């Protein structure tokens, strides 16, 4: 007999029992397996993982952010190396590059799901404020004016904000502000992943315009002290027009409506993130499955890792937790007919763009996440009037730290 262990992340409300329902059938099928996963929130996830890595008190399994996963390989003899092991064939190519530490042929990760962020909207407000949400949020300057009509509109009597989007420090600060500096022209880092370049003409035009919308009203200015599961909250009882946020959030209000009588899920659609000077960009995310290098059924822990990338084990995982496959078969499937779904994959094949996969990118993170959401205190004015000036030392500032981590490689 052989007890296989994971630790999962949660994007659900039970996510224990979401994973125990997608590998039923691989226990069915293997007796002398059993698999028992174990949930991590996200916010200690790195540090725990870390830890596990060195500490061998650790799962045989865990699933890794898809960003943090050349941090953990990086780690002398922290993971088994997968190179080889798992045929990367079936599998949609650009999820492969977080698999990977970049510049080298180390795969240390199996990719699990993939997420992006779209705009979601309410079809309601949009129809009384004149907005048409299938065009005027098709770019930058559209779905600016489209906000300003949208603010304070009002449904059933309730004014709305315009677009909710949390400003604390969650590791979706630096997401949230990732495809606006994509989009105007701007970059994290150089070509190699070596050095930071957010400070850039281009990197700051996206930081000011994105920014900027909660100065001028249309981004609502208190939801800024909330972290993203307060705004996703906040979005599901109605309290604004609009929010970029991951497909999951369709399962919290679809049991809304099941268990409360919440209908809100019927007032919203969902369609791609404005196209900035650059082009459209998106932000490209999910997770990896990796194997711990003191896993004492590595057999077994890679015969289940195989599993999670099967078809019918990727269609079952997406239909319960709204993530996207990572295998190109399973989208053949009629499930992703969904008219919501189908925003998110299109997105992302077209224009998801994933940071680069370097080993210093974890710890990266957190300085974006803490650095960053200074900008939304300078927004929020909690210490003197809001000035563009005091965002640009903000942004010059983490810019030294993050090349001080890169240099660490
Ligand atoms: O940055 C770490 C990892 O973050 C992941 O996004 C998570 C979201 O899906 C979830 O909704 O919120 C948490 C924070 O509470 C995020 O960490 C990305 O999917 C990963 O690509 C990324 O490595």
């Amino acid at each position: 007999s052989v007890k296989l262990t994971m630790w999962i992340m949660p994007n659900s409300d039970t996510p224990d029992q979401d994973l125990l329902k997608v590998v039923k059938p691989f226990t069915d099928a293997n007796p002398h397996i059993t698999v028992e996963p174990t949930v991590v929130d996200w916010s200690a996830a790195l540090t725990k993982i870390t830890a596990a890595a060195t500490s061998g008190e650790a799962p045989d399994i865990t699933q890794v952010g898809s960003t943090w996963t050349a941090a953990i390989g990086a780690m002398e003899g922290a993971l088994v190396e997968l190179t080889g092991k798992i045929d990367t064939s079936a599998f949609v190519e650009s999820t492969l590059q977080s698999a990977y530490i970049k510049g080298t042929d180390k795969m240390f990760g199996m990719p699990w799901f993939t997420e992006t962020r779209a705009l979601f909207y309410r079809k309601d407000a949009c129809e009384k404020a004149g907005v048409n949400p299938e065009t005027d949020f098709a770019t930058w300057d559209k779905f600016k004016d489209a906000l300003k009509k949208l603010n304070g509109i009002e449904v059933d009597g309730k004014k709305l904000a315009a677009l909710g989007m949390p400003g604390k420090n969650d590791w979706n600060v630096v997401h949230n502000f990732s495809w606006w500096i994509y989009g105007a022209g701007g970059d994290f880092v150089n070509e190699e992943g070596t050095q930071a370049t957010f400070s850039s003409e281009n990197a700051l035009k996206g930081i000011k315009f994105y920014s900027e919308l909660a100065v001028e009203g249309l981004m609502d200015e208190p939801s800024l002290e909330k972290n993203t599961s307060d705004i996703e909250s906040a979005f599901g009882d109605g309290a604004y027009a609009t929010a970029f946020m991951g497909p999951w959030v369709i399962s919290s209000y679809t049991k809304n409506k099941e268990e409360n009588g919440n209908d809100l899920i019927d007032k919203i659609g969902v369609t791609m993130v404005p196209e900035g000077p650059a082009g459209r960009y998106a932000f490209m995310g999910g997770s990896n499955l990796v194997i711990f290098n003191s896993s004492k059924n590595k057999d077994e822990a890679l015969e289940l890792l195989k599993f999670f990338a099967s078809k019918e084990a990727q269609v079952e995982y997406s239909k319960v937790s709204k993530m996207l496959p990572v295998v190109k078969a399973a989208y053949e499937d009629p499930y992703f007919e969904d008219s919501l779904m189908k925003v998110f994959k299109e997105q992302v094949d077209k224009y998801g763009k994933h940071y680069a996969s370097v080993p210093g990118w974890a710890s990266a993170e957190v300085i974006f996440s803490e650095g960053l959401s200074k900008i939304w205190d300078n927004v929020m004015e909690v210490d003197g009037a809001y000035s563009y000036d005091k965002t640009v030392q903000i942004v010059k500032d983490v810019e030294s730290q993050i090349n001080q981590i890169l240099q660490e490689t």
